[PDB]
């Protein structure tokens, strides 16, 4: 089990201003250190994050915490269920600023809520150097969903935090899982009024003005003000981080297809729908050709890395724990040990060892 701390800095809160905090399990044998940033959408106007405070209010405060968090999949330590990690530290930090982890401001009197959620992983592994990580070799910031991308968002400040503060040694990487989208255009038109079947680009337009949101810098000044949500689209910030990211998406992700209003209800597909899916996983695909390290499996599901069935899903043969771990030696053109997987099926569910 991963125990609570809460963070001992109460300055930096999660949306209600109750403190965040983060679940610990230290491995004292290992140098190896794994921060998993929650998940769970977001919300981009004070209405819309108060009917998230009356029925998801986990994901905005932390005074009904558990006080320990079972860890499962990449998070466990079971060698089993993880064979690439299982002796690491594990560290979960809870997902309670609902801004794609992004946000740095904090509730005021001209504030209803804070997102703060870029200063909390910064809080966290400020916190942690006392507890271990001063000695760590390799810091491995991982995310599912809008915790994928908050990877993407925030792994070039980790590692520009560890420097300045004078641990050169600490390898900073990144996993983001489940967190890589397209602004693509919807398959049927609505009408942008939740988080859940709104068009995301213009979800992340007002939310990050709402959240006073920040992105990586380079990207930050090839977009420039008034785009920054650019940067939240995993193929337009990706290149521009120097960080080491692995990338994990499924081709035919459930939440990239709520959003572009894609339902499938069981009946024949037709023409229409039929083509927007084999397109949808080809511009996928095209957006990885260039991303050395990948796992993308043809398989209409939803994050991965915390499940704990995570290790039965195969690309060419090859489980996503072992391409993490030829990630691994890649980092110290190997032999039968790959680290770019991408299916080239194109309709859900080809590949054999899709979850169902
Ligand atoms: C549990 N589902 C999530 O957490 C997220 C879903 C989406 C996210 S996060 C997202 C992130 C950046 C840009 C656009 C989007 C739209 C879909
Ligand atoms: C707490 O965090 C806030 C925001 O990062 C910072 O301004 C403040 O100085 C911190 N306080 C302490 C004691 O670390």
């Amino acid at each position: 089990d991963l125990r609570l701390h809460l963070l001992l800095n109460t300055s930096v809160t999660c949306n209600d201003g109750s403190p965040a905090g983060y679940y610990l399990k230290e491995s004292r044998g290992s140098r190896r250190w794994l921060l998993f940033l929650e998940g769970g959408w977001y919300c981009f106007n004070r209405e819309n994050c108060d009917s998230r405070y009356d029925t998801m209010r986990r994901l905005m405060s932390s005074r009904d915490w558990p006080r320990t968090r079972t860890g499962t999949g990449i998070l466990s330590s079971q060698p089993e269920e993880n064979p690439y990690w299982w002796n690491a530290n594990m560290v979960f930090i809870p997902y309670c600023s609902s801004d794609v982890w992004s946000g740095a401001s904090s509730k005021s009197e001209k504030n209803e809520y804070a997102f703060m959620g870029a200063l909390i992983i910064q809080e966290v592994v400020r916190e942690l150097l006392g507890r271990g990580l001063s000695g760590a070799k390799v810091l491995l910031l991982a995310g599912s969903s809008a915790g994928g991308t908050g990877v993407l968002l925030n792994v070039d400040r980790v590692a520009e935090q560890l420097e300045k503060l004078g641990y050169p040694a600490i390898q900073v990487r990144g996993l983001a899982d489940s967190g890589w989208f397209l602004d693509n255009k919807q398959y049927r038109h609505t009408d942008c009024v939740d988080t859940i079947t709104c068009a995301p680009t213009e979800a992340i337009r007002r939310g990050i003005r709402y959240w006073n949101g920040v992105v990586p810098e380079r990207c930050r000044r090839q977009f420039q003000e008034g785009e920054e949500w650019n940067c939240f689209f995993g193929y337009k910030v990706y290149p521009t981080l120097r960080s080491p990211v692995f990338v994990v998406q499924w081709l035919f992700d459930e939440a990239q297809l709520t959003v572009d209003n894609v339902h499938l209800t069981g009946q024949p597909v037709q023409e229409g729908l039929r083509l927007y899916i084999q397109n949808l996983g080809r511009e996928l695909r095209h957006t990885l050709k260039d991303v050395p390290a990948s796992f993308a499996p043809a398989c209409l599901s939803h994050e991965i890395i915390i499940r704990s069935h995570w290790t039965d899903v195969q690309v060419k043969g090859t489980s996503l724990p072992r391409a993490l771990h030829c990630w691994d030696r890649s980092l110290h053109p190997l032999k039968g040990c790959p680290v770019h997987l991408v299916d080239s099926c194109p309709w859900p569910h080809c590949n054999p060892s899709c979850p169902t």
